């Protein structure tokens, strides 16, 4: 409980926030209730520990894999939009905030990775992986090199590695199992192989973070990099020549981007429910709201319908879906953060040659699995201590006093 009179947001800073406030001022002027966007850093781990003190926004932006854990720790507000509302936007991405069955957040826009390549460089992009490196030497004669892209963040790499059949979690009888996890089979460990090895022989670099990839492809100092429609106006803005495309195979194989659903959720703890709904059906998931955001930073294919099929005809748009339908939606359930963390910890020490990438993986493979663990052995406990305690009386009931 921390507002009343204002809504307070909280969106990711490669986001169109600027956009965002820009809907939140037309909002205070026509309600008079004020609207205060924030991007503050690491929001995502930032967000379960303020909400769990009656602190944080009203309203939060992320991915939808994020809000199953969410939902799961009573963190979010179930959502009540109408049928009438509900088919403004399309089927499959109201599936991707459905959790136990409940709406838990309004789905804004669907993301996906792709290939973006300098046409003044490199005007026939590589098709494959395997074709990099050596397309790297060539660039090197000009200064140049082939791709630059964010190491850091699992999200980047994840394509890579998932090509040969590496998964997260199976889905199967209509579960997804949680003791099932693809981060330690011969195709996880084909694909990082091949990075760690980029790497190690200086095609790329292990400390290449998210600023310093857009950097070198926005003044024109590599070929390529991979990065999400948000990123697209720093390009306008640099002037290069640039071209968006499928993402290149490996082995054969597709690049499988794990597919975010950008979504807003509303805190369960806000005073605000109502007016956190009120600004999300009828101020942003509007023609003119997502417009805002929009021409800030791209959102990608947009959820609703009305306003997608306004953006049609983009090509990078076009890209967007064709990287998404070889790639996979999250999961939201609520080990996915636990996944991620333990592919982001893998990727690095791979990365920076401490661990081998047999070792890496086994471990991310346990670390993933390893709540599930806890929870089994915590149970068997209770029910062996149950089971001596029972034992112990019957047994001590060999005898009693009688008077
Ligand atoms: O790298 C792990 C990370 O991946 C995804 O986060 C993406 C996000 O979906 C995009 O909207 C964009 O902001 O880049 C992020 C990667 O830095 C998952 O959504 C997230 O939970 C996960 O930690
Ligand atoms: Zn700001
Ligand atoms: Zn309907
Ligand atoms: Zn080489």
């Amino acid at each position: 409980k921390i507002e009343e009179g204002k809504l307070v947001i909280w969106i990711n800073g490669d986001k169109g926030y600027n956009g965002l406030a820009e809907v939140g001022k037309k909002f205070e002027k026509d309600t008079g209730i004020k609207v205060t966007v924030e991007h503050p850093d690491k929001l995502e781990e930032k967000f379960p520990q303020v909400a769990a003190t009656g602190d944080g926004p009203d309203i939060i932006f992320w991915a939808h894999d994020r809000f199953g854990g969410y939902a799961q720790s009573g963190l979010l507000a179930e959502i009540t939009p109408d049928k009438a509302f509900q088919d403004k936007l399309y089927p499959f991405t109201w599936d991707a905030v459905r959790y136990n069955g409940k709406l838990i957040a309004y789905p804004i826009a669907v993301e996906a990775l792709s290939l973006i390549y300098n046409k003044d460089l490199l005007p026939n992009p590589p098709k494959t992986w395997e074709e990099i490196p050596a397309l790297d030497k060539e660039l090197k004669a000009k200064g140049k090199s082939a791709l630059m892209f964010n190491l850091q963040e699992p999200y980047f790499t994840w394509p890579l590695i998932a090509a040969d059949g590496g998964y997260a979690f199976k889905y199967e009888n209509g579960k997804y199992d949680i003791k099932d996890v693809g981060v330690d089979n011969a195709g996880a460990k084909a694909g990082l192989t091949f990075l760690v090895d980029l790497i190690k022989n200086k095609h790329m670099n292990a400390d290449t973070d998210y600023s310093i990839a857009e950097a070198a492809f926005n003044k024109g100092e590599t070929a390529m990099t991979i990065n999400g429609p948000w990123a697209w106006s720093n390009i306008d803005t640099s002037k290069v020549n640039y071209g968006v495309t499928v993402l290149p195979t490996f082995k054969g194989q597709p690049s499988k981007p794990f597919v975010g659903v950008l979504s807003a959720g509303i805190n369960a703890a806000s005073p605000n429910k109502e007016l956190a709904k009120e600004f999300l059906e009828n101020y942003l998931l509007t023609d003119e709201g997502l417009e805002a955001v929009n021409k800030d930073k791209p959102l990608g294919a947009v959820a609703l319908k009305s306003y997608e099929e306004e953006l049609a005809k983009d090509p990078r748009i076009a890209a967007t879906m064709e990287n998404a339908q070889k790639g996979e939606i999250m999961p939201n359930i609520p080990q996915m953060s636990a996944f991620w963390y333990a592919v982001r910890t893998a990727v690095i020490n791979a990365a920076s040659g401490r661990q081998t990438v047999d070792e890496a993986l086994k471990d991310a493979q346990t670390n993933a699995a390893a709540s599930e663990e806890l929870r089994k052995r915590r149970e068997a406990y209770f029910e062996k201590q149950q089971q001596k305690q029972q034992q112990q009386q019957q047994q001590q009931q060999q005898g009693d006093l009688s008077g």
